C-alpha cells in the first residue's frame, strides 16, 4: 500500500509507506471518523514478548545490526526475563532511542524538527516521591538553562502490576492554581481548579493569588502522593508586556518559560512508563492563544480591546481578532526581550513542513494530526493547513492515562 | 454505535444516535485517519437506494407506512423494472434537495438548510436553456444585494453519455492568464479553465477580475459558452473603514457565491448539474481568495501599506495584515448593503445548529477540518466542539472536471 498526501497551495505529492507499522486504533471506521475527537473513544507475557520483539527489531535495525548475534541475544534474554519475571528491563540505550521515538511518533506534535536532541534523564533508580521531586528539581534547572531551553524528560520506573505505579499527579510540571469563589468567578487558571482543590486538601496552603505555582504532588511505587515546592529559584517566569503598548504591562500578566508534560504514558516495546515529565519550549500561540484567551482559561480578550477602544458592539468588526493579534505579539516580544527560548507559529510550522518532507523522504511517512497540528489563529496562513496529513500510530508512543485521582487506592 | 462528542469550552456532552443511518465511506480505517485528506482517496443498485430515500421521505411528512407511502414504493419499483430509473416528484425533489444541504458536513452555513429555494430545470434541453435557468437563478439569489439560497436542478443522469454539466466550478469567477513575464495575471485558481474557455473561442479581456463565460453542457453535447450578463453579476469594491489607501490596490470581489461542478445524489439518482448558492463568509474571501498564496496573495503588499517590520515572522505582521484585509471585506459588503456573515457570528449559528439537530435529529455529521475558520480558529465555538464526520444521503459529491471525461 502507498497513500499520497498532496499539499494544497504547492501541488508537492509524497507517498506514505510508513502506515503500515501502524498499530491499535485511531478511532475511526469507515462509516465514522473521528478525527476531531481528543481522547479514545497489568499486560500479560503473551502480548508482551511480541511487542519487546518488534522495538528491538526496529532498535537493532537503526543502528543498522539487524539479525546480529548482539540481536539474536537480547531477544533472547528478554525472552528468557519475560518467561522468569513477567516483564523485563530495557537497556539505557533502548531507553533513549524509545523516548525520542515515541515523540518523533507523537502525532499531535509540530515541534518534532527537535526530536533527536532530546536529553533523557533515566529515573528507573527512583523508588520514593522525595527521590521524584529532586529528579523532577533537576530536570527543571537542566531544561529551564537560564532561559536557554533545552528539551529533556524524566523517567521513572515502569509499571508492574498496576498497584505500584510511578505518578506525577500534576498534568504540567509548572501551572498555576485556580480558584473557584463563592460567586462563581475564578481567580488564577480556571483549568487547574480541581487540582487545585486536591493540593489544597493533601496540605498546600494556597496564597490564593492569580499566578500561584501549584507544587508537585508525586506518587511513587503506588504510595499515596506527597506535596513538594519547585523552589520558586528554580521557576523562570516571563513579565508580558507589549512593544508598543505601554498599559499591557498592567494587566498584571506573566507566563512561566517551561511547557513540561507529566501526565502522560510512555509505552516502549510494550513495557509501560506512567510517570515521565518531558518538556521542550513554547509555541507563543500556547500562551498568547489558548491559555490568555480560551473562555475558559484566563478569557483575557475582553479586557485587551477596551483598552484598545476596539469597536466590540458587532463581531464584524473583528474586535477580537485585533486584540488576539496583539496579545500574541506582547508574548513573543516579552520571551524575545528576556532571552527565554519561544517559537511564533509561522517559524514552527515552516520547520514542521521541513521535517515533514524528510522524514516522508527518509523515513517513508510522518503520521500527523491537522486537528492539533494547525496554529490555533491565522491558520491558513501557515504551511500545515494547506498540507494533507495521515493520522496513525506508531511506537514507541506517548499516550493519555486516566487522571490518578479517579483510579488511586487511598492507603490512608 | 452509541457516541458521545464533548465541547472542551463549555462541557457540554450530546449523544450522536444519526450515525447508524451513515453510507459510503469516509476514506477512514481503525489504523489510519483520512481526516484532513481533500478528496475520496444498474436497476439492482437503484432500488434499494429509492427505497431508502422514500422511507425517509415518508417518515419526514409523518406519513411512514402508510398506503401512500407503499404505493409509492410499488409505483417507482414498477418504473425502474420498465424504464431502468425513475423520476422524482417535486416534493420528494426539494426535500432531497434541502436534505443535501442538510447532510453537507463540510459546510458551517447549515442553520440556513431549510430556507433554500429549489428550482427545478429538469424540462431543461439545451445548454441555452441551461443559460437562461442560470441568469434566473443568479438574478433571484443576488435579489439587489439581500441574498438568498438557490439551487437549480438540471435533469438527472441517464446512461452517463448524456450529463448535463456546468464546466464552470463557480457560476462567477474571476479569469486567470499565465504571462510572459511568468507570473499570473488574476486568478491563478482558474488558469485551465480560462485556457478552455479560450480554445473554445472566448475573446479575453486579459484582466485582473475577468468574469469567466460559463461553460455549459447539456444532454453530454460539446459544452457551449455564454456571457452571464454584466449587470446581473453584483461586485463589491473593497475599501477599509481607517485605511484610506486601501481602496488604491483596486480589490474587488462577487457577492454571490454558487458551487457549479459538485453531483447531488438523491435517492440514487445523479443530479450532475445542480449549481447553488448562498452568501459570504467574509474570510472565505478575506483570508483564501486573497491571502492564499496560489490565489490573488496581497499580504505582502497590504503589510507593506500599513508599515509593519516585515524583517522577522516574530513580528506578527502576516496576522496583523490578515486581520485589516479581513475587516475591510466585512465593511465592504456591509457598506454596499451585501448580505455577508463574520466568522464568529456564522460560527456560532453553527452551534446553535448543532445542538438543535442533536436534539431533533440525533446527530449532525460535521467536518472539523472545514468547519473551523481559516483565522482565529481557537477564538470561534467551534474549534472546541468535538464533531463526528459521516457520510448521509440525499449528498452533495465530488465529481471528475468535464474536461478529462468529455469525448468531443
Ligand atoms: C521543542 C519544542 C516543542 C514545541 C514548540 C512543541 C509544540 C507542541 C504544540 C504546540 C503542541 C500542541 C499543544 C496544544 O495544542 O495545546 C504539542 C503537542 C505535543 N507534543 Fe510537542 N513541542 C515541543 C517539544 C516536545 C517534546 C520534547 C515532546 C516529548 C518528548 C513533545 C511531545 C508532544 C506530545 C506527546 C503532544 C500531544 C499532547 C497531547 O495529546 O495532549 N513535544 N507540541
Ligand atoms: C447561505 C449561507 C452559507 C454559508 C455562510 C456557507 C458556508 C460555507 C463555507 C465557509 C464552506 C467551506 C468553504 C471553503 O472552505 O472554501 C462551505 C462548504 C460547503 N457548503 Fe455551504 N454555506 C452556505 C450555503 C450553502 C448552500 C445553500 C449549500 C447547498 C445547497 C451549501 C453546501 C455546501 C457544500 C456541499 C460545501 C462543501 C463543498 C466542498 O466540499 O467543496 N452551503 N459552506
Ligand atoms: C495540561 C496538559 C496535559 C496534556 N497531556 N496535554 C495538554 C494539551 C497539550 C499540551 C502540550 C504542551 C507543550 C508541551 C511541550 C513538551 C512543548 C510545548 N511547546 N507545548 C495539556
Ligand atoms: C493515532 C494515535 C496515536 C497514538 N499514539 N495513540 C492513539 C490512541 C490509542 C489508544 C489506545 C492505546 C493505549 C491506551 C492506554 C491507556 C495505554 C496504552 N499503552 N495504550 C492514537
Ligand atoms: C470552486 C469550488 C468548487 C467546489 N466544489 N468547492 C470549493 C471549495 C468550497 C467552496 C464553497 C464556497 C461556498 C459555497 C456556498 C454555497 C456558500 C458559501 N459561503 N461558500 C470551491
Ligand atoms: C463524509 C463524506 C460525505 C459525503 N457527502 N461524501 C463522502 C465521499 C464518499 C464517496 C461518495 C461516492 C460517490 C461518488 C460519485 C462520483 C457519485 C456518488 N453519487 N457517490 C464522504
Ligand atoms: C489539507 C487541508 O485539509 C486542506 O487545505 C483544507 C483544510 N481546511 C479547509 N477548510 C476550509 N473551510 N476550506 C478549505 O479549502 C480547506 N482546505
Ligand atoms: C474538539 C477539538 O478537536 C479540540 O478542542 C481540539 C481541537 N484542536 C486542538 N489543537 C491543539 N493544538 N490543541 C487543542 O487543545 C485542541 N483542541
Ligand atoms: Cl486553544
Ligand atoms: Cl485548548
Ligand atoms: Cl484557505
Ligand atoms: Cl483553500
Ligand atoms: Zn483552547
Ligand atoms: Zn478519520
Ligand atoms: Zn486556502
Amino acid at each position: 500500500r502507498f497513500l499520497k498526501v498532496k499539499n494544497w497551495e504547492t501541488d508537492v505529492v509524497l507517498t506514505d509507506t510508513l502506515h503500515l507499522k501502524s498499530t491499535l486504533e485511531t478511532g475511526c471506521t469507515e462509516h465514522i471518523c473521528m478525527g476531531s475527537i481528543m481522547l479514545p473513544s497489568v499486560r500479560t507475557k503473551d502480548q508482551l514478548f511480541p511487542l519487546a520483539k518488534e522495538f528491538l527489531d526496529q532498535y537493532y535495525s537503526s543502528i543498522k545490526r539487524f539479525g546480529s548475534k548482539a540481536h539474536m541475544d537480547r531477544l533472547e534474554e528478554v525472552n528468557k526475563e519475560i518467561e522468569s519475571t513477567s516483564t523485563y528491563q530495557l537497556k539505557d540505550t533502548e531507553l533513549i532511542y524509545g523516548a525520542k521515538h515515541a515523540w518523533r511518533n507523537a502525532s499531535r506534535c509540530v515541534g518534532r524538527i527537535q526530536w533527536s536532541k532530546l536529553q533523557v534523564f533515566d529515573a528507573r533508580d527512583c523508588t520514593t516521591a522525595h527521590g521524584m521531586f529532586n529528579y523532577i528539581c533537576n530536570h527543571v534547572k537542566y531544561a529551564t538553562n537560564k532561559g536557554n531551553l533545552r528539551s529533556a524528560i524524566t523517567i521513572f520506573p515502569q509499571r508492574t502490576d498496576g498497584k505500584h505505579d510511578f505518578r506525577v499527579w500534576n498534568s504540567q510540571l509548572i501551572r498555576y492554581a485556580g480558584y473557584k469563589q463563592p460567586d462563581g468567578s475564578t481567580l488564577g487558571d480556571p483549568a487547574n481548579v480541581q487540582f487545585t482543590e486536591i493540593c489544597i486538601q493533601q496540605g498546600w496552603k494556597a496564597p490564593r493569588g492569580r499566578f500561584d505555582v501549584l507544587p508537585l504532588l508525586l506518587q511513587a511505587n503506588g504510595n499515596d502522593p506527597e506535596l513538594f515546592q519547585i523552589p520558586p529559584e528554580l521557576v523562570l517566569e516571563v513579565p508580558i508586556r507589549h512593544p508598543k503598548f505601554d498599559w499591557f504591562k498592567d494587566l498584571g500578566l506573566k507566563w512561566y518559560g517551561l511547557p513540561a508534560v507529566s501526565n502522560m504514558l510512555l509505552e516502549i516495546g510494550g513495557l509501560e512508563f506512567s510517570a515521565c515529565p518531558f518538556s521542550g519550549w513554547y509555541m507563543g500561540t500556547e500562551i498568547g492563544v489558548r491559555d490568555y484567551c480560551d473562555n475558559s482559561r484566563y478569557n483575557i480578550l475582553e479586557e485587551v480591546a477596551k483598552k484598545m477602544d476596539l469597536d466590540m458592539r458587532k463581531t464584524s468588526s473583528l474586535w477580537k481578532d485585533q486584540a488576539l493579534v496583539e496579545i500574541n505579539i506582547a508574548v513573543l516580544y516579552s520571551f524575545q526581550s528576556d532571552k527565554v527560548t519561544i517559537v511564533d507559529h509561522h517559524s514552527a510550522t515552516e520547520s514542521f513542513i521541513k521535517h515533514m518532507e524528510n522524514e516522508y523522504r527518509c523515513r517513508g511517512g510522518c503520521p500527523a494530526d491537522w486537528v492539533w497540528i494547525v496554529p490555533p489563529m491565522s491558520g491558513s496562513i501557515t504551511p500545515v493547513f494547506h498540507q494533507e496529513m495521515l493520522n496513525y500510530r506508531l511506537t514507541p508512543s506517548f499516550e493519555y492515562q486516566p487522571d490518578p485521582w479517579n483510579t488511586h487506592v487511598w492507603k490512608g
